[PDB]
């Protein structure tokens, strides 16, 4: 990736500083899928991940090839979801939902999967061909019992917004999360040891 | 606890960090109680540093009330330290030891130990009369295979030199770190959700 034009397709403040702490240099362009994708059509939690992921770095990888015909050597996805008792949750649409997340994570262990699609172009015959490696990381993290007060409190921090599941495990969600078990950066929002793995892989 | 006078007995920037993310109003007065405890003293890692985080936090509340004649209403203690194979690692003395503390944990699994005191401090018959409240968090922290080059680099990064086995969670770039298993910010030096936790107790 060392003189290759990397683009990431994600919008979230955390998953450029983990990469951007790694050493990538990359360019952030965020992708117009909105994801409404049929959870019920995958069979597992994580493959709903990875074809978000994939088809967020498709749309960015197609729309820049058509605004100026280049095509980006790399375009990066990520879709980070929680699931709970099997549901799958997401980033909440407000604070009911955030709430509602909360009350359902409170005193549980729960899964944070993060699906990642690594989409190599090349330009071929006025087309944008694509070769896409898609993985995922799995963390499993627990709550404390949750008070109807602190969840509140919680809700209201505005921290829950754009994080999946409504939290974080830095801040003010340290006094939520009991434990963590996995690769912590995965909860942050990007499996940066997977990613590295997988890089040099699909290399050599 | 809304309206007390409240003292982190530590210098760790990271400590500080964790507890004003929480909301937490607070002083920071360094101990100069020096770690010198006598290891062999006692039967468990966490028993050294449970009271090692006592006597640093007992030296802050000595010498605040020694010097205005009323105490601080709370003083916190804490010590963090690593276990690799049952050896205790603590803060290194200088560069090649924090590069010799690296390579131990290198590749294999660690246990991070934090010692919380919590000191309610009272001076209302004109005398500092001390009660305290003890516990620990272990979170267990497994390290990447990582080349020498990038530790000594790491080394000389001055990074290791004030931090329990010679490194803080976003080392290297957020690689060192493969996977924890327990409390996270345990491991970035304090452990908020069991601090929090013992808070109810001594309360209500
Ligand atoms: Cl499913
Ligand atoms: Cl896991
Ligand atoms: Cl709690
Ligand atoms: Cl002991
Ligand atoms: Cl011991």
């Amino acid at each position: 990736l060392l003189h290759k034009r990397v683009v990431l397709a994600s919008a979230s403040p955390r998953r450029q500083e983990i990469l951007s702490n790694a050493g990538l240099r990359f360019e952030v362009v965020p992708s117009k899928f909105k994801e409404k994708l049929d959870k019920a059509s995958f069979a597992t939690p994580y493959g709903y991940a990875m074809e978000t992921a994939k088809q967020k770095a498709l749309e960015v990888a197609n729309r820049l090839y058509q605004k100026d015909l280049r095509a980006p050597d790399v375009v990066i996805g990520a879709d980070t979801i929680v699931t709970v008792g099997g549901l799958i949750l997401e980033k909440p649409v407000d604070k009911q939902d955030a709430y509602r997340m909360l009350s359902r994570l409170s005193g549980r262990e729960h899964s944070v999967f993060t699906g990642v699609a690594i989409v190599h172009c090349s330009s071929k015959d006025h087309q944008l061909d694509t070769r896409v490696s898609e993985f995922y990381e799995e963390t499993k993290v627990k709550f404390s019992e949750l008070s109807e007060e602190l969840l509140w409190e919680y809700v209201h921090s505005g921290e829950p917004m754009d994080k999946a599941g409504g939290y974080g495990i830095q801040a003010l969600g340290g006094m939520l999360v009991e434990s963590v078990h996995g690769d912590f950066l995965n909860v942050v929002g990007f499996p940066l040891n997977h990613f590295c793995k997988q890089l040099v892989k699909l290399y050599y």
